[PDB]
C-alpha cells in the first residue's frame, strides 16, 4: 500500500523538522516519539529514509559519530524537504477503511464459547490499559519538555511558539487516551453482556 | 501477510452464513463485516481462491440465468469449519497504533490554526457519520432483517439467535464508542486552537 508509504515519509519529514539525525538516530527517536502515533521498524525507515535523500527531500553529510573518530551521514530536511512537509500537512487526512481485528472477534463471538469471549474482551481492556498508562506518561514528559525529540524541536523553536508546539503533541497523546477509554468502557459493558447470555 | 490470514478469518465468518458466489461473497463482505474489517476486491477474490486450493472452500457450479451458463458457488468444507473454529480461539493480535488523524495532529504547528480547525472539523464529520451509520446497522439487525443476518439465523437453532444478534450488535456499539470518543477529542481540539 502506496498511501501508507507516504504517511511514512510524512512521519519522518515531522520528526526531521526537530532536527538533523543519522539513520540508525532516526530510526530510535522515531519510535521513542511519532512512532507511537504511526508506527515504523527500522527495516520500513531505513529504505525511505534513502529515497527521500535521493528525491533531495533530505541533504545528507558526514558528521563526528561517537568518539573512537568514527563519522556517521546524518539526513536534515532540504528547502524541498521542507515544502513537501508543509504540502503533506495542508492536505486533508484520508481515512482508511476499518481494519479492527477486536470488532471483528467480537462479532463472531459466537464461534466459541461465552468463556472465550470473556477472554477475549480481558484482553482488550489489558492491552487498552497499558496503552492509556503509556500515553499519560509521555504527557508528563511533553509537559516537563523533557521528552528528547521535544526538547531538541524547542531549542530550534522560538519561545513564543513553545505552547503551541507542546499543546499539538499533548493533543494527540489526549487522543489515545479518549480511544483507549471508550475501548475499556465497551469491552467491560461486553462483559456484562455475558453474564446475560 | 498476517492482514491475509485475518481478512481469511473474515470470510470464513462470512460463509458460516451459508455458501455464495464470489460475486455475492465480495458484495455481502463489503455489507456486513466489511465494516470492521474491510478487504477490497483484489485481496477477497484471490484470497477465495487461495481458501479453495487450500481445501477450505469447496468451489461448485450452480446455474446462472436460464440458458446452461453456470457460475461458481463457494461453502464452507469440513477444513473451512475446523479453520475458523481455531481462529476465533487464538488471541486478537493487536497491530501497532497507525492513525492518520492523530500523525496529523501532533504536527499541527506545521500549518496554521485555520488548516488544524478543518481537519479536526472533518474528523467530527467523518466519524459523526460513522456514528449513523452503525446505527443503521444496529437497527437492522435487531430487527433481523439484514439479509446475511437473516440467512445465518435461517440455518441456525433458535437456541443461538439471541446470542448470535447480540453479538453482531456489539461490535457496532464498538465502533460507536470509538466514534463518539473521537468527536469528543476533536472538539476538545476545536476549543485548545481558540486559546493559542
Ligand atoms: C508524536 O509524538 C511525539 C513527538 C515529538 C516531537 O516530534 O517533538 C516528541 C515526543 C512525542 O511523543
Ligand atoms: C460483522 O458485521 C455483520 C455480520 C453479519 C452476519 O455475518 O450475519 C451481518 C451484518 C453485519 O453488519
Amino acid at each position: 500500500s502506496a498511501k501508507d508509504l507516504m504517511t511514512l515519509r510524512s512521519a519522518l519529514l515531522a520528526l526531521l523538522s526537530s532536527g538533523p539525525l543519522t539513520g540508525y538516530d532516526a530510526s530510535q527517536r522515531f519510535g521513542a516519539s511519532v512512532g507511537f502515533v504511526w508506527s515504523g521498524s527500522d527495516s520500513q525507515i531505513y529504505p525511505e529514509l534513502r529515497k527521500m535523500e535521493a528525491e533531495e527531500l533530505l541533504v545528507g553529510s558526514d558528521v563526528p559519530w561517537g568518539s573512537k573518530g568514527a563519522t556517521k551521514t546524518e539526513y536534515a530536511l532540504s528547502e524541498k524537504g521542507w515544502e513537501a512537509l508543509r504540502k503533506a500537512w495542508y492536505e486533508p487526512v484520508t481515512y482508511g477503511p476499518t481494519r479492527d481485528p477486536a470488532r471483528l472477534k467480537a462479532a463472531y463471538f459466537e464461534v466459541g464459547t461465552n468463556g472465550d469471549a470473556r477472554r477475549h474482551l480481558r484482553a482488550h481492556i489489558a492491552h487498552f490499559e497499558q496503552q492509556k498508562i503509556q500515553s499519560e506518561s509521555m504527557i508528563d514528559e511533553l509537559k516537563a519538555k523533557t521528552h528528547p525529540t521535544l526538547a531538541r524541536r524547542l531549542e530550534r523553536s522560538p519561545k513564543k511558539e513553545h505552547e503551541r508546539i507542546v499543546a499539538f503533541k499533548v493533543l494527540a497523546y489526549e487522543g489515545q487516551i479518549a480511544r483507549a477509554q471508550a475501548e475499556i468502557e465497551w469491552a467491560e459493558k461486553g462483559l456484562k453482556l455475558l453474564d446475560t447470555l
